[PDB]
């Protein structure tokens, strides 16, 4: 499928050279950052989409998370499904696991205290995961079947809001540098 939205965000720091390429590919080259979101996909979400990627090149050099992003609102939610990461491995609350294209994924819920949503400004919110027990080979057609993360949270009180926001393949990194490839469609 053609996506429809672009997504690059930095809160200023270090150097975030954010590519927008043909199609649904982008590229992304960091260096000393703080905390940004790089990514192609859908400008709204939706809970039945299966997103398919091909990251071309992920070298993060640190704390970096090649994952599924995105938001909704009432309530304000922040979610990831994180099929690889750089030298951190994101981890909360455990609620469970689930089973979805050939991988298997930890639930994990947190919160942020006074953090930058996406209305702006800043405020306080839960965040919804799904994080590959192991890193997914990078190089490969990757799939991403939502709809099974989708049950699998709302099968442990994980609801999603009712107004969505967009929906992303992106490129995460904190405090890092590395580069990364991706082909989102």
């Amino acid at each position: 499928a053609s996506t429809d939205y672009w997504q690059n965000w930095t809160d200023g720091g270090g150097i975030v050279n954010a590519v927008n390429g043909s199609g649904g590919n982008y590229s992304v080259n960091w260096s000393n950052t703080g905390n940004f979101v790089v990514g192609k996909g859908w400008t709204t979400g939706s809970p039945f989409r299966t997103i398919n990627y091909n990251a071309g090149v992920w070298a993060p050099n640190g704390n970096g998370y090649l994952t599924l992003y995105g938001w909704t609102r009432s309530p304000l939610i922040e979610y990831f499904v994180v099929d690889s990461w750089g030298t951190y491995r994101p981890t909360g609350t455990y609620k469970g696991t689930v089973k979805s294209d050939g991988g298997t994924y930890d639930i994990y819920t947190t919160t942020r205290y006074n953090a930058p949503s996406i209305d702006g400004d800043r405020t306080t919110f839960t965040q919804y995961w799904s994080v590959r027990q192991s890193k997914r080979p990078t190089g490969s057609n990757a799939t991403i079947t939502f709809t099974n993360h989708v049950n699998a949270w709302k099968s442990h009180g994980m609801n999603l809001g009712s107004n969505w926001a967009y929906q992303v393949m992106a490129t995460e990194g904190y405090q890092s540098s590395g580069s990364s490839n991706v082909t989102v469609w």
